[PDB]
């Protein structure tokens, strides 16, 4: 396969709700997809859309924790070290 990330079908379901083809592309793909997953199911606080919550939601149980924020973005990168070697923060 290609030397970046893909999911399997109950983790594919979560990209297809923000109208992407799952996981199945590079860091800068999936964190555009993920962008959009974010502003759709607006999963954020409302004083401070930069903060991320995501209590009981597909995307909390896909990262495996149920917060992170666009200033704090290390929850991403650890999703992704297991796959490619790659920047972290
Ligand atoms: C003050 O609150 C903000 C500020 C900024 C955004 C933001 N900033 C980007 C971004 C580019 C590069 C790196 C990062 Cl870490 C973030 C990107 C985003 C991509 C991935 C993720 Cl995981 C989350 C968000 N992102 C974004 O998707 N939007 C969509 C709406 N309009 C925009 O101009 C910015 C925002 O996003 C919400 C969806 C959380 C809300």
């Amino acid at each position: 396969q290609i030397n970046q990330v893909r999911p399997k079908l109950p983790l594919l379901k979560i990209l297809h709700a923000a109208g992407a083809q799952g996981e199945m592309f590079t860091v800068k793909e999936v964190m555009h997809y993920l962008g959009q997953y974010i502003m759709v199911k607006q999963l954020y606080d409302q004083q401070e859309q930069h903060m991320v919550y995501c209590g009981g939601d597909l995307l909390g149980e896909l990262l495996g924790r149920q917060s992170f924020s666009v200033k704090d973005p290390s929850p991403l990168y650890d999703m992704l070290r297991k796959n490619l070697v790659t920047l972290a923060t």
